[PDB]
């Protein structure tokens, strides 16, 4: 029996590949909602692309429709302008603008525009009958808001949080004049929210930090293999997105589909929030009784790559 | 009517490929006899590959004869922004251009094409054609200049006309760098000396699509989204994907080659600034006695062009 999942993303190409993985694997995942954050994307574009992908899938593989909410979360440290656009251009991609699918999105657009992402995440998790897995592929601002505002009443309903973020025993990817390169972008965007999430007791966390995502880079030959599947809408979609980096978010969602993707190691993780060169770094803390986070280790690359090619044949 | 011979001289960016689709899809009007790719607004290797992948996709899905494709040895005077040149690399990996049967065909004819020298190929195609040849230039003018320098009148006498995307005459240019004044356009700026040779060549008919005309036909989301109405056509998936990720510069230029109804033209004597000054690469009017005229496009038929492109993208 599939398990409930909510995708908490920030609308970049990798977030959409993660969405396709979650959505296409209906035997393992029941996608009950998604929210988009104005981090590594312009939220209005991320919102529309999420909607267009969902409708395309609903009309071609019977994927049940779900609510989509734009989060009000604001950045502590903004992503570079040169990223963010991507979702914008994807909104104009032909495969996401087939009339039957756009017509459906335009019909349900208005009601989805009434949702605010943070509240939607809280509600989906707290009103679900069974527990909910949250796949976070953007900053941790929304899960943090839910923890801060609902506490145990929210966390008790979470199966686990599978998070793309951080860098534990490897360097990060935030290279600015004022940083030391040890922090990763999703955490650096909002360190305090990340700290709240990683230090929260009673919350199970699976963390795909750069330690693991670095081992599965996006290479041209593999991407070109989607050309073997152009009769499938999702292969045209995924291939196009990766043809435009590592499989950061996709690996995270792959684990939600099947934990065989990677084994984990328990690590107590704190986040640096002071304005230091390593602001945003996820570090091992020595604090007594500090909650553990299960950090992904040695991901199964071949298994993941095959999973994505297969998932892209759902329709 | 009979189709006319055309050679596409391009530099591998997104609009160069839309231009390619327009030319290749209109077989009743255009006989595309060859193409060359320059290392300007693309890394030539990638531009060459994408040109081949598109040609093979079309040949395996419609009546369109294969043609030679060559890599130009032209070198930049002023290179394009690194960020813009990588698009051919991205296109090289797009799924619609990597269907096995099409990649297989490209792999089979690759050896013959990778041995051509682009500049000599342009000269040979033009000069050895029975009828005159129209050159559609959507990248810098380095290759036409090379041909004029090497063969002079033996080359120009065989050119029906050169339809060029480039320049800015009475409007601002688009080269905005700390060292420039903004009056130059990129294709000319990439190699000003070659452009000067071309625009000052006596005995060469030139049609110029400068920013003065291209600025009037911007690429807009609603229109680009219309390619979503035609996803059963490979070229619509292709064109829509490229315009989705600005004006139809190169595409307008190629559309005119398909049908001159796209625009009327004004005779203007065009010279080019070659000196290393803030306006390097600017295309300027010259009052020099006996200077040759260039026919500068005006008031392009936007709707006609937009419809032509949508229809052409249904060729396959
Ligand atoms: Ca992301
Ligand atoms: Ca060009």
């Amino acid at each position: 029996s599939a398990k409930n999942v909510v995708l908490d993303h920030d609308g970049n190409l990798d977030d959409f590949v993660a969405m396709v993985l979650l959505a296409s694997n209906t035997e393992k995942v029941r996608l009950i909602g998604a929210l988009c954050t104005d981090a590594d994307c312009f939220v209005e574009n991320g919102f529309n692309v999420t909607g267009k992908i969902m409708c395309l899938m609903h009309n071609n593989m019977n994927l049940p429709l779900f609510p989509i909410g734009k989060s009000a979360a604001t950045a502590v440290n903004p992503f570079p302008k040169e990223w963010r656009c991507l979702a914008k251009n994807m909104d104009d991609m032909p495969i996401l603008n087939i009339p039957e699918n756009v017509e459906l999105w335009d019909k349900i657009k208005a009601e989805n525009e009434k949702y605010e992402g943070q509240q939607l995440l809280a509600d989906l998790v707290m009103n679900s009958e069974e527990k909910v897995t949250i796949c976070v592929t953007g900053p941790l601002s929304n899960v943090a808001w839910c923890i801060d505002k609902y506490g145990e009443k929210f966390t008790s309903k979470v199966e686990e949080c599978v998070i793309m973020g951080g860098a534990v025993d490897v360097r990060g990817n935030v290279f600015l004049p004022s940083t030391d390169g040890t922090a990763e972008w999703n955490i650096y965007w909002d360190p305090a929210s990340a700290k709240t999430v990683f230090g929260c007791p009673g919350l199970r966390r699976i963390m795909f930090s750069l330690d693991s995502t670095n081992t599965v880079p996006v290479r041209s030959p593999y991407v070109q293999r989607f050309g073997e599947q152009t009769n499938f809408l999702l292969s045209i979609l995924v291939g196009t997105m990766w043809a435009m980096y590592y499989a950061w978010d996709a690996l995270t969602a792959a684990y939600v589909v099947d934990q065989k993707v990677a084994n984990v190691d328990p690590v107590p993780i704190d986040v640096v929030v002071d304005k230091q060169p390593n602001e945003g770094a996820t570090v091992r803390t020595d604090a007594e009784n500090y909650p553990l986070t299960f950090v992904a280790r040695n991901p199964e690359a071949e298994f993941f790559l095959d999973m994505l090619l297969r998932s892209a044949r759902a329709c």
